[PDB]
């Protein structure tokens, strides 16, 4: 039926993209296609949502759910800003891309000198920090996102529990698939269709939220 009736929910999703120019920039392969999913298996079971989206070109935004499309990294971080203290729960499913242009071009540039890289901030550390400082009293629940693959260092899972620790966040996803609990527990997740997949994270939040 209806979980998160009175849940007042921020996604973001898709990714960002950092221009060197006004035609060229950075960018990443995210389609934002599962944040969108979760976007609306959560309006659906009653919650207010509001959906942060990055490069999201074919998709349709989710009816029910407030829309508020950015560009760029630092964007993004604003977006959120603005609209996280009335959230009671935080999807950060966007891929935000790591690295920035250190100085953008007022028109389209024409050997080319070298791209000078700035990193982008930490948008999500930042929700973490501000929920920690009581700046954030609505916030009950935030969730991240991560792609991991296997190295020499360790295993996926190794990484991934590595990363749910060290961001600090209650939920990570992890991509076959895992969803991870800072209490500890550990699900899999089935190869299957976007939105069966948010169902499964949408009901990880739920019982979530019932602990809470
Ligand atoms: N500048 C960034 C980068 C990441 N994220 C969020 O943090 C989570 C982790 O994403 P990931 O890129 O895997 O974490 P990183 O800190 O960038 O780790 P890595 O350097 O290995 O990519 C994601 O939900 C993403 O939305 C963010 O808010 N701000
Ligand atoms: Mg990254």
């Amino acid at each position: 039926h209806h979980d998160m009736a009175g849940v007042k929910a921020l996604v973001t999703a898709g990714g960002t993209r950092e221009p060197l120019d006004p035609v060229r920039f950075i960018g990443n392969r995210s389609s934002g296609k599962q944040g969108y999913a979760v976007a609306r298996v959560l309006a659906q079971r009653g919650a207010d949502v509001t959906l942060i989206a990055g490069n999201t070109a074919g998709l349709i935004d989710p009816a029910g759910v407030e829309m508020v499309h950015i560009g760029s990294a630092t964007q993004l971080r604003d977006a959120v800003s603005k609209h996280a203290p009335d959230a009671n729960v935080l999807v950060m499913a966007a891929a935000v891309a790591d690295f920035r242009p250190a100085h953008v071009a007022a028109a389209k540039i024409k050997e080319p000198s070298s791209i000078d890289l700035v990193r982008n901030d930490d948008v999500l550390a930042g929700a973490v920090r501000a929920r920690a400082d009581g700046q954030l009293p609505n916030m009950r629940a935030i969730v991240g996102f991560a792609a991991e693959t296997g190295d020499a260092n360790g295993d996926v899972l190794f990484h991934a529990r590595a990363k749910l620790e060290r961001k600090g966040c209650d939920l990570l996803v992890v991509n076959d698939g895992w969803l991870l609990s800072a209490d500890g527990t550990e699900s899999a997740l089935e190869h299957g269709s976007k939105t069966l997949m948010a169902t499964r994270i949408v009901d990880s939040i739920a019982a979530f939220l019932k602990s809470q």
